[PDB]
């Protein structure tokens, strides 16, 4: 239901950009959460920060890049699997995700230092980060990001970002075409 309500704005705007920012603010309303972003990778899959939806004054994203080194070694990482980054708290870890749930037997795996400082100089305290496919080619990134606090990440929201990420990159390919 939440889904459809989002494919139901996604579809009632024309143009890309409208269907990027319609994205972003439904799916932060519908999380109750602080940001979600749009984020496209370059050809070495560094990226960009395309479209944001925020509330809380915090900075704006949009206009700024985030040049992950291991995302550019492994040319896109996990997301060439679309596996999703879920992380409830940047200081305890992530959340296993194998067989597309949660492994609720394993502990969270902590984060790489650099990572933790890079999502601090995003004002990240939470996030979950799934791939945006424009058919089969990894094009970007749909995040939901809490900022002033943790918050836990269950599988029917992966899910459904997974959903929501579906629809993006359906309409981007068919803005391609
Ligand atoms: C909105 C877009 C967005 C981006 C780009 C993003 C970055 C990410 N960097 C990652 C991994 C990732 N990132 C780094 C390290 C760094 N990263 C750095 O920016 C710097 C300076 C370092 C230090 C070298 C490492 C080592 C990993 C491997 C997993 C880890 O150690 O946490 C991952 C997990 C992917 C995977 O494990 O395969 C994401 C999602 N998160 C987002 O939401």
């Amino acid at each position: 239901q939440a889904l459809n309500r989002v494919i139901t704005k996604i579809r009632q705007v024309s143009d890309l950009e409208s269907i990027f920012s319609t994205t972003t603010q439904e799916v932060r309303r519908l999380f109750g959460i602080e940001r979600v972003t749009i984020y496209k990778f370059r050809e070495d899959y560094f990226g960009d920060f395309i479209t944001e939806s925020e509330a809380g004054g915090w900075r704006k994203l949009v206009g700024s890049g985030w040049e992950d080194p291991y995302l550019n070694e492994h040319q896109g990482g996990r997301f060439q699997q679309n596996q999703p980054f879920v992380v409830d708290d940047i200081y305890l870890g992530e959340t296993i995700w194998e067989e597309g749930k949660f492994n609720l037997q394993k502990p969270k795996r902590p984060l790489t230092d650099c990572h933790i400082e890079a999502l601090e100089s995003f004002e990240v305290k939470s996030c979950a980060v799934v791939a945006i496919f424009q058919g089969q080619k990894l094009w970007g990134l749909l995040s939901a990001f809490q900022n002033s606090a943790p918050r836990h990440w269950d599988e029917a929201e992966v899910q459904l970002l997974m959903r929501v990420a579906d629809q993006l990159g359906v309409a981007i390919q068919q803005a391609e075409y």
